[PDB]
């Protein structure tokens, strides 16, 4: 059947990807004993949007469910799914005939049925009359709580809805967990993604100078993912945090542009991925300014190395993720002990939750249409209330199919060190004539996506990542 | 003072550019006989936003008046000025200090006073507090409709603002038309937001090859744009029409996305314009994807040439801005006659409204903080209800210091061409056998942007414009 392509060297994407998702859709709710016969779903795409009051549009970018279910690009449409059948009809807008002038053409019904492979395309103006031939008992909306924003997903409404009985509760849960298992065909494009972004990550290294801006690499990197890519967007705005930016978590936004001066001496932390056709990918890559490794620089690192590839060398179906969490923290105490920044039993500083003061944040995500994806804490799966475990976006166990990002970093955060330093129950592990060699340090994550196997993983990102690699690699070899 | 710069070679803008705003926009109001003793100007900014519900960040950029106002990065803020007095207060969020964690060093109020410039910072939460020691008589906020959008601008709204009397109705008026009448500061910047982007459509031109992706031109622009200019955003989503897509008007968007393959013998028309610092730059080029003008390529291009450089020419201080667009009509309608696609009485043509079947839009609009800048019908003005006349963003006279775009284009659009052949008043004009040669040339189109004078026009935009300048720019003189 018909694919999505942006031509030259771009991915297609086969249309047959959203019409699985579509019938793994309907499984689920026809097992979900709460589920009437000749239920429809009904979701509403993304609307058009423009910047404040102005006429300045912004780029359009599909609601991520809808785009699951459907794999639609146009803007202001709707899409349903009769459960019993697997049936799916798409609603697009009817354009007036006088519109080819400032848009394009007017495509008809029949050119994205074809376009879609959806079993019909109907007016969205006629979405009332057509849901009310069909005789529902329930339409099936979505509503719920997505778990990283705290936001309540944006429930379908069109005129005429009031008529119908509508259930809200229902379908968040079941396609939720639908997004959490990656099929093969989404695999396909997730290798792509982790592709194009790996590229790009290796053109940054060899790129970076002493004296550039932040910002240069950004844009080198999404101009990289878009004109040998097709990826028009980035999955989360770029990090291109160098020098004591490294440190900071939460870089490049607005009141933090990637607007620093690279020095000499300084690491850089960059946590950049593009996204092709609203799938996304994220990739951490660190390395030194200059492109060769001080002794500190190459012991954190090598630190974050051990615990990237111990969590990747042990994560299998069945295991825990906070287990997976405490792994890298473990290791990290132990080679912060071995670097002399600590001192005293790796298994005392542990207890006090010493990992944390390290790595804040959580080990690694789920990751799919959304860069943080959806289903990490599902009804019965608790967060659990320590120092970095609370940040974990799930608490789940693997199965196979979940795609994770691990992302395991060091970073030297005052407030964190100085909070600990009063701590009598942390403070005696700390020596501080070597911590204060550290202060301005920075940091260093290191993160790869992965996908969970029947055995183990398998490995979708390719970058340089030994301090060989990396040199060679900055040195132009 | 301070100034905002992203180093390298970018624009260094004073913050005193935004303190002569507020000072203007003070003395209007102090003229305005309605505007009360005590009065307080309250804005407030944009805030962040994410995708749908999800935690994907969307790149924060300031809304435009409280951009114009201020000059601040940040999300999350609230602006007042004592009209009196003319003395700013800025007020930032409060980020906990254990955003430390994530944030790096949270900036005080001092940082931000010295930041801006601004006489006060005080923390959001205290808006109220701070205005009812201040005792103001009433606050003037923000309400009024954009005559492009059709879009309310959002009024300033705070916990306790009922306690408050509160007029929406004067600002609105007052700072659209400060915003109309730039400062030589703010031209400084639209100078500079020119010529980067006027060095971008050069790189692209001497980039162009048959056989490329529409977007990878898109890619490079950009790319160019914030690499060379730090300009992080584009003023609006690019138009990169190839072929037939030239004959589109606003080509580009999600549906529409660029996406077209370049063929010998195509024109391309890019409309492509960098933004620094929210203000914009709106610039279109058109030339011959081969590098060569064929005949009719050439014919169609200089008459829209000869169209910019009569209204270039004929503009100054009170011109009637539709008076310029019926004049590009008269050349363009000419100038299709002299290669024998229409024939008779250019006279009967006007009279016909002939020349919007070949220009459909407006002959070009404000252009400040935003693309299509605000002020084109302030109350009084009206609208032209003519083809071509009633697409214009003003019917303005004008007047020393506002920023226009020019930019008269001539397309072969099927069903405005098929519309004029059916319709006897328009017909006969029209020599189909020559026609018929243009069916699918798609169009050009050539926008600069200018400066209205004492006198004339300053053209800021600095792109190859020739049949001679564009072949040598593309064979990369
Ligand atoms: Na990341
Ligand atoms: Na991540
Ligand atoms: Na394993
Ligand atoms: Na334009
Ligand atoms: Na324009």
């Amino acid at each position: 059947g018909p694919s999505f392509w942006l031509g030259n060297e771009t991915l297609k994407v086969p249309l047959a990807l959203f019409a699985l998702n579509r019938q793994r859709l309907c499984e689920r709710l026809r097992k979900n004993p709460a589920v009437q016969a000749g239920s429809i779903v009904v979701l509403q795409g993304g609307e058009e949007t423009q910047r404040y009051c102005t006429d300045t549009g912004v780029l359009f970018r599909q609601e991520s469910f809808f785009h699951w279910a459907f794999g639609v690009t146009e803007p202001g449409c709707y899409g349903v799914i009769d459960v019993d059948t697997g049936k799916s009809t798409l609603f697009v807008p009817r354009l007036p005939a006088s519109h080819a002038t400032w848009m394009g053409k007017i495509h008809s019904k029949e050119h994205f049925k074809e376009k879609y492979a959806v079993d019909d395309v109907q007016y969205v103006d006629e979405i009332a009359s057509v849901l009310t031939s069909q005789k529902p008992s329930v339409l099936l909306t979505l509503r719920g709580v997505n778990t990283d924003s705290g936001s309540v997903c944006r429930e379908a409404s069109f005129d005429g809805i009031s008529k119908f009985e509508v259930n809200n509760t229902i379908l968040h849960p079941e396609i939720v967990e639908c997004r959490v298992f990656k099929t093969d065909m989404e695999l396909e494009v997730l290798r792509y993604t982790n592709k194009i972004s790996s590229e790009a990550h290796r053109e940054v290294m060899k790129a970076v100078k002493v004296g550039m801006k932040e910002y240069e690499l950004e844009s080198l990197f999404e101009h990289y993912c878009y004109s040998r890519g097709g990826m028009r967007h980035s999955s989360y705005t770029c990090i291109c945090g160098s020098g004591e930016n490294s440190a900071v978590l939460h870089y490049g936004h607005a009141g933090a542009p990637n607007d620093r001066t690279i020095q000499n001496g300084d690491m850089c932390l960059f946590d950049m991925g593009g996204e092709y056709y609203c799938f996304a990918s994220d990739i951490t890559c660190s390395f030194p300014a200059n492109g060769k490794f001080t002794a500190d620089q190459k012991a954190v690192y090598e630190a974050v190395l051990r615990s990237s590839r111990a969590v990747m060398g042990a994560m299998k179906p069945g295991v825990w993720w906070p287990d997976m969490h405490r792994l890298a923290d473990r290791i990290h105490l132990e080679e912060l002990a071995h670097m002399g920044i600590l001192s005293g039993s790796v298994d005392a500083m542990v207890q006090a939750h010493l990992g944390a003061v390290f790595m804040p944040h959580g080990l690694g995500h789920f990751l799919g249409i959304d860069v943080h994806d959806v289903g990490g804490y599902p009804e019965g799966v608790e967060r659990i209330d320590e120092p970095g475990l609370r940040s974990l976006r799930t608490a789940r166990h693997l199965q196979p199919g979940m795609v994770l990002t691990v992302e395991p970093g060091i970073y030297f955060i005052d407030h964190l060190l100085d909070e600990a330093l009063a701590d009598p129950a942390r403070a005696s592990f700390f020596n501080r004539e070597v911590l204060q060699r550290f202060r301005g340090f920075g940091g260093v994550r290191i993160e790869e996506d992965v996908v969970v196997t029947d055995s183990g993983i398998e490995l979708l990102t390719c970058v340089p990542r030994t301090v060989e690699e990396i040199e060679a690699c900055m040195a132009g070899c």
